[PDB]
């Protein structure tokens, strides 16, 4: 069996091409990002109270790529932005200069091909997220070891250390 490590994680650079107020929904943005892929993938965010829209136009993110496609509200979101977050602040991971869509976050230390879908019900991601923290410079990274963009940098966040890394779960215990 596959080892349950950040291995199973398909994350990449991302450019957020539009960015709306969800329709349906007060907390909520519709964002069309740029993955790399022929076409944009539809991303649903739950920032409005974090991240004024204005800056999630032409936002370079970090995105979970591998995860079952689930609705929300009518929108099916096809990833997640991947943010530092606490019940004090939330903020979306920056990737380094001269990230482009498409770039992949990798880690020699753990060799390993991500599942071309994530099944919630063996809830994966659950085992790893409490590995994923930001550390001591706000720097990304999965038990102790940044994520990077081979050859250019590390992601980080902008002011969150030591903190937290999530794609949802933002505002509730
Ligand atoms: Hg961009
Ligand atoms: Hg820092």
């Amino acid at each position: 069996a596959k080892p349950i490590d950040v291995s199973r994680l398909d994350l990449r650079i991302g450019c957020i091409i539009t960015a709306r107020k969800h329709p349906d929904a007060d907390s909520l943005y519709v964002e069309e990002v740029d993955v790399g892929e022929i076409a944009p993938r539809t991303v649903v965010s739950g920032l409005v109270n974090h991240v004024p829209l204005e800056q999630m136009q032409n936002r370079m993110v970090i995105l979970l790529c591998n995860l079952k496609p689930a609705k929300m509200r009518g929108v099916l979101s096809q990833a997640m932005v991947m943010c530092a977050s606490s019940p004090e602040k939330i903020e979306i991971l920056a990737p380094p200069n001269g990230s482009v869509p498409g770039d992949r976050i990798t880690f020699d230390a753990f060799p390993g091909e991500p599942d071309k879908e994530l099944n919630p019900k063996k809830k994966i991601w659950e085992q790893i997220q409490p590995d994923l923290h930001t550390n001591d410079e706000c720097v990304a990274t999965y038990k102790g070891v940044p994520f990077e963009v081979k050859g250019k940098g590390v992601c980080r966040a902008q002011t969150m250390s030591n903190s937290g890394i999530k794609l949802e779960h933002h505002h509730h215990h």
